[PDB]
């Protein structure tokens, strides 16, 4: 468990107000079990919704993989995210269910493939999605605040960070200890930041600035 409140200190830095993110004030409950099926945008088509599985699961984040697709791909959502929903959510909104884009089979044995995978397959029930957290109606970051954010490039990991630079809706994501590669810009409103706490406050493994 990360002492902040000691970094903060050493430091001279200031924690993010909670009212920045658009995260709930407490993390949401996981309810969700490895090998549940549910309905999630394809990270590399975003237009696409797919069948995705939970493959993983880690304090209110689920690891998902896409049906036929590959291993290599996997991506994570919290539980509240308006990205993933409960299959026959696509369809009762007048879509249809696409391939991934990794889909390892040919496109037209994606049919008879959507199919077999639903046969009396392990599915996530409705009520165990969040709801959507309110959002902050401006950008409250202050350059110099501290927070909690994904590394993009190794997603599994939420890091102590800093915001660096603001330009408009956009925040500067820096890692404290890490040469800048790992930063990034992102929207205020980013599912990928939390207030510092947060992962403690949820069970999930915080990484401590780095070694550098």
């Amino acid at each position: 468990a990360f002492d902040w409140d000691a970094y903060l200190e050493e430091t001279g830095s200031e924690a993010a107000p909670a009212k920045c993110f658009k995260q709930a004030q407490n993390p949401p409950n996981n309810d969700f079990k490895i090998g549940m099926k549910l309905e999630a945008l394809d990270p590399r088509n975003v237009t696409s919704t797919c069948i995705a599985t939970v493959v993983g699961v880690l304090g209110s984040r689920l690891r998902l993989r896409l049906d036929g697709s590959d291993s290599q791909n996997d991506f994570w959502r919290l539980v509240d995210s308006t990205e993933i929903h409960a299959i026959g959510h696509c369809e009762k909104n007048g879509g249809m269910l696409q391939p991934p884009l990794g889909f390892c089979m040919n496109a037209s044995s994606w049919p008879g493939y959507l199919c077999k995978i639903l046969n009396n397959a392990m599915v996530a029930p409705e009520e165990i999605f969040q709801p959507e957290p309110p959002e902050p109606e401006e950008n409250l970051f202050k350059v110099g605040q501290k927070l909690e954010a994904v590394d993009k490039k190794n997603p599994q990991l939420i890091c102590c960070a800093t915001v660096d630079a603001i330009k408009d809706d956009q925040i500067h994501v820096t890692f404290d200890g890490w040469r800048g590669a790992f930063d990034y810009w992102c929207n205020y409103r980013s599912r990928d930041i939390f207030p510092a706490g947060w992962c403690a406050r949820s069970c999930h493994p915080m990484q401590p600035p780095g070694h550098k």
